[PDB]
């Protein structure tokens, strides 16, 4: 019986590849959201005054996809191989990156910066949509069982569609001109366990 | 037995962590040093367009983090436990926001971009310096054995001391208010097989 414990604000954001991981396991953890001022407090507390953090039976982990990989080799999710684990590794980082090129969109869509939408979503979240989807594009097409690697789910299939479908509701339009990313999207939030996650999990606006 | 090709400009860069690995593994392989010119050949046969790349028996894996993690796994350098595995991954992925952080200084000190070092000295190198350095000696601290995770050798050892030695030529002072941190990356690179490596490496500005 290994406690589990994660920590995180009150959205899904870098949490929740770990939530999800955990819903496909039917593994039990203490999902703590904090507020502001909450977060304020153990802020000193966490490894890199940051987080989400997973508590392992007591043991700190900082970084989401550390944690994320951590749970995901835990529970089978991390790949077949030690190489497809590094291959899986590759795209998280990829997304990774593309993450940084999209902040500042995505900070001031959600309402944390101030900017112009237009102009953000034009000169920066486009063209690093297309980049980002031409090498995910790459990968479905070679996957013949739809998954980004392997012929079985891992964890970087969750943080793809995750955020996909969670730009969408920013972004009608995402998605448009790229059909095998949509696929991929469905299919695995379509899987039984998380289907029904995604179903009963808070509702939240990111 | 088994052949390994790393392809990376002919810099340190995110192709060095493997380099070091494979020396501390007494490993041979391919070391390719491309130029700008024959980087663009080769340039859409690449997993995300990028180097690093790494080829083990032919079979392609791309991005600096999971290429050295996988090299890491496979030499056991990656950590004794599947969590002290996440903590050295946590520190990396630590290291590499830091990077994000100093990255316009970056980009301009060795030649890359415009700009004043001065100015991005003063106001984006140190604070980030200082907020990661003070998580890195708290690891630090709490190590007897002198390593960032465990009582042994592990890649993120690799990433951060290389890195200090990197930045001090060209900012002496980069170390001088952080003795543990200085302790650590002469630990590490006096280690015999990674010393060797340093003395007989080609000499490149980073």
């Amino acid at each position: 019986m290994v406690h589990y414990k994660l920590t995180y604000f009150a959205i899904r954001g870098a949490g929740e590849c770990a939530r999800q991981i955990f819903a496909l396991a039917d593994q039990e953890f203490e999902d703590v959201r904090l507020d502001k001022e909450q977060f304020a407090k153990v802020k000193p507390d966490l490894p890199f005054g940051q987080v989400p953090v997973l508590e392992v039976d007591g043991k700190q982990l900082a970084q989401s996809l550390a944690i994320c990989r951590y749970l995901a080799r835990q529970f089978g999710f991390a790949g077949k191989s030690t190489f497809d684990e590094a291959v899986v590794d590759s795209l998280a980082d990829q997304y990774s990156d593309y993450r940084v090129e999209i902040k500042s969109f995505f900070y001031t869509v959600i309402g944390m910066r101030e900017g112009d939408v237009e102009q953000l979503k034009k000169e920066v979240l486009l063209p690093a949509r297309d980049k980002f989807f031409g090498f995910i594009t790459k990968f479905l097409k070679k996957s013949p069982s739809g998954f980004l690697v392997g012929d079985s789910l891992t964890w970087v299939d969750l943080l793809v569609s995750e955020h996909n479908a969670t730009m969408l509701t920013f972004v009608p339009e995402f998605l448009e001109g790229y059909p095998e990313v949509k696929e991929h999207m469905e299919k695995i939030r379509a899987i039984p366990k998380l289907k029904k996650w995604i179903e009963t999990r808070p509702e939240t606006l990111f």
